[PDB]
């Protein structure tokens, strides 16, 4: 406990592509990188104040290192695909990519970028399928898998090169409407949780998911509940403990100091 305060900080890589830049940003840099900004602020106070061990261990958080802006379409080659391309894969008849091949994607579009940073953040604009919101590496029950805070090496057979497990998504777009700020930062929030180690908020265990009537549930609960409750902006105490494991190595390992605003 006790942390560093030099070491205090996962600095992120922020990528707005040309849906978002498009539909959020109304094609213009200042209205993008704006709402982003804001967004990772007030994601930020919810990791600050956040006291992974319910003592003084608090303090971690986000900022902002770079904000990528693609204000158009990735070209591709026939065959070719890039996370940023105008066409939604595999279905390019859908709206959206299939959620997990998209970030599967963009990690390996950027894995050069992604391995210098703590994390890097895709932000969208395209609707998944059944009211999916986003998706992150870290953070799974399945096996075999890893990711995360500070650049993981995975090498893609596929691929043939190494990718970085050190990413996430965020989409402002579900069932045909822009959806509320207030949810757009629970999102946002979920995802990086699983990037800081949390797991879904299991129903076995009321104390991590509380009914409606004692605060409702808390952010990593896998189903979007409103926004409206008391918890939803907070980290179960499951949630904190699987953080507190691995947040101090992490930090020593890729997390910097804070620059002041
Ligand atoms: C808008 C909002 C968001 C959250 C927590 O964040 C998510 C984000 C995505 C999902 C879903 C829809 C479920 C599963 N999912 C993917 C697969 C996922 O879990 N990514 O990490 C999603 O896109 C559920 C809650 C909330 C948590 C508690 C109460 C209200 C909430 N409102
Ligand atoms: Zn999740």
């Amino acid at each position: 406990a006790d942390p560093d305060p030099m070491k205090n900080t996962c600095k992120l890589l922020v990528v707005a592509d040309h849906r978002f830049y498009r539909y959020m940003g109304r094609g213009e840099e200042s209205t993008t990188t704006n709402y982003l900004i804001e967004l990772i602020d007030r994601v930020d106070d919810i990791y600050r104040n956040t006291a992974w061990d319910n003592a003084g261990f608090k303090g971690y958080g986000i900022q902002i290192e770079q904000i990528r802006i693609l204000k158009s379409p990735q070209e591709v080659k026939p065959g070719e695909k890039h996370y940023n391309m105008a066409k939604s894969y595999p279905n390019e008849e859908k709206d959206a990519w299939d959620v997990k091949m998209l970030l599967e994607q963009f990690s390996f579009d950027i894995a050069e970028e992604a391995s210098k940073v703590c994390l890097a953040h895709l932000f969208t604009y395209q609707d998944f399928d059944m009211g999916t919101l986003g998706l992150a590496y870290g953070g799974s029950p399945r096996a075999n898998s890893h990711g995360g805070v500070c650049p993981k090496a995975y090498y893609s057979p596929v691929g043939k090169k190494n990718i970085y497990l050190n990413s996430g998504l965020t989409s402002t777009k579900n069932y045909g409407k822009t959806i509320l700020t207030k949810e757009a930062d629970l999102v946002t929030t979920h995802e990086l949780g699983h990037n800081f180690g949390a797991e879904h908020d299991p129903d076995g265990l009321a104390e991590c998911a509380p009914n409606e009537d004692q605060g409702g549930k808390y952010v990593m609960y896998p189903i979007a509940v409103s926004g409206d409750h008391e918890n939803n902006k907070m980290f179960s105490q499951c949630s904190k403990q699987s953080i507190y494991k691995t947040i101090e190595s992490k930090a020593q390992e890729c997390f910097q100091e804070r620059s002041n605003a």
